[PDB]
């Protein structure tokens, strides 16, 4: 089958670039009816503590990316590490070697100043039996002396490249762990992957990789290399430079999904389409057509499809996550509107659900404040008698709603021959305390039948003192 895998290097979180190479990999697996795996290189011990990898874990939960194997632990296969470079060396198809880091240096330096790309010579390639002391004990792969290697990368295309300039590298260390380069090799076999999509700083690591599966008998994955994405000013986006985290998205409150369109089309497109659903991202996407180039931020592009998500999306899709924002802030929610009918009345009037909870806490507490500008809009007297008028027919039939408090309100500007524009303006201020809210109809309703009548009144005998 399709086995693709995503297998981040912990760090605090899941980083934004980690976030789509694991989409894509998703994408690569679910388009087929595969399977995707999570790994987890958890052989720090500081590093990859629980909350680190807890935060990958959510994050990749969050955005709707579902493994059918692992998290599975770097740990656990540390043994395996071990025996399949003992396999190897009673293969004869590697080695030890004791050579100290000032030996070490002593051939950089030799192989620097003949203008030659730094290697380790074969100098203990075919010899000792060795072990023991020596914390410069290394296990070396005896990489192909010579030609080349080649592979059809999906995204670059053929890479070729020569056996000289590859040496024999180290695969299993003093301290019982592997190399880098080997265990990948020794998990992607071990875990049956056939595509193997990833950045492309390892681009010159995958020839080495590709000699280890040759070495081992085992099938050489497709690979697919990505150009990583660029920040929104033009660096390149990293760890060490202050990186976008994923959940920092959700704590700004934009829609998941809105997200992972966003990703999808950074470094990959349909020709004019922007705006994809979970199916058209399954059906239309594929890993080989990502642009050669790499693409850039634009929080400015994220801040557009975030809005079309709010405006098109099922208020009750995004009920709930407005009740992430709204919990956050203090609310009992419990006692106010239902989420689904706040996102109705804002969704148009805001870009984030951030600010979409900051603007409707009004809503789900008491009115302790007014906006003093606001007030000199009961100046009048005349500000007494559309609020009466309001709060009669307010007293609406049983259904209370956007549309039973439209007419109602109607009904009363009308009752004293007054635009609706006088019986709103002063209503607004008796529910909300500002000049600014939804169209009245939506923010009076917000309130409640009893919430709006309470603050009706509390304007009221203010206005009579």
């Amino acid at each position: 089958a399709c086995r693709t895998r995503f297998a981040p290097s912990p760090t605090g979180y899941l980083h934004i670039g980690g976030a789509r190479t694991a989409l894509y990999c998703w994408l690569e697996a679910r388009r087929r009816g595969g399977q995707f795996v999570l790994r987890i290189e958890d052989t720090d011990r500081q590093r990859s503590t629980q909350a680190a990898i807890d935060a990958i874990l959510e994050a990749m939960q969050w955005l709707g990316l579902g493994y059918d194997e692992g998290p599975i632990y770097q740990t656990q296969r540390v043994a395996r590490y071990q025996e399949v470079a003992e396999q190897l060396l009673a293969q004869g198809k590697a080695y030890y070697a004791y050579e100290t880091r000032e030996e070490l240096d002593a051939m950089r330096e030799a192989a620097m100043a003949k203008q030659e790309k730094p290697r380790y010579d074969g100098a203990a390639r075919e010899q000792n039996l060795p072990y023991r002391d020596d914390p410069n004990r290394v296990i070396r792969f005896k990489n192909p002396i010579g030609g080349t290697v080649v592979f059809d990368d999906l995204i670059k295309g053929r890479i070729e490249i020569a056996n000289s300039e590859l040496d024999d590298m180290v695969i299993f260390r003093p301290d019982g762990l592997p190399t880098y380069n080997f265990a990948v090799v020794v998990d992607d076999w071990d875990m049956g992957i056939t595509e193997v999509i990833r950045g492309d700083d390892h681009i010159n690591n995958t020839p080495r990789q590709i000699n280890i599966y040759a070495a081992l008998g085992a099938p050489v994955p497709k690979f697919a290399h990505m150009p990583m994405i660029l920040d929104e000013q033009g660096t390149k986006l990293s760890k060490r430079t202050g990186a976008a985290d994923v959940m920092q998205y959700k704590d700004a409150g934009y829609l998941p999904h809105a997200l992972i369109n966003y990703l999808a089309r950074l470094g990959w497109s349909h020709g004019d389409q922007e705006l994809f659903t979970p199916q058209e991202l399954l059906d239309l996407f594929d890993v080989k057509d990502v642009n050669s180039k790499a693409a850039r931020l634009d929080m400015a592009k994220l801040g557009w499809v975030n809005q079309h998500y709010l405006k098109t999306d099922d208020p009750a899709s995004i009920a709930p996550q407005l009740e992430y924002q709204l919990a956050k802030l203090g609310v009992d929610l419990a006692a106010g509107p239902a989420a689904a009918d706040v996102v109705v009345a804002l969704r148009e009037r805001v870009h984030t659900l951030k600010e979409m909870a900051e603007k409707a806490v009004v809503w789900y507490q008491p009115l302790e404040t007014y906006d003093a500008a606001a007030v000199m809009k009961h100046l009048k007297l005349g500000a007494e008698v559309p609020l009466g008028k309001a709060r009669e027919l307010l007293a609406a039939v049983d259904q209370w709603s956007v549309d039973s408090v439209s007419a109602a309100l109607h009904d009363a500007a009308a009752a004293l021959e007054l635009g609706m524009g006088k019986v709103a303006q002063p209503l607004r201020v008796a529910i909300t305390g500002t000049q600014v809210s939804p169209d009245i109809s939506q923010t009076v309703y917000l309130a409640g039948r009893e919430g709006a009548l309470k603050r009706i009144d509390a304007a009221l005998t203010k206005i009579g003192a």
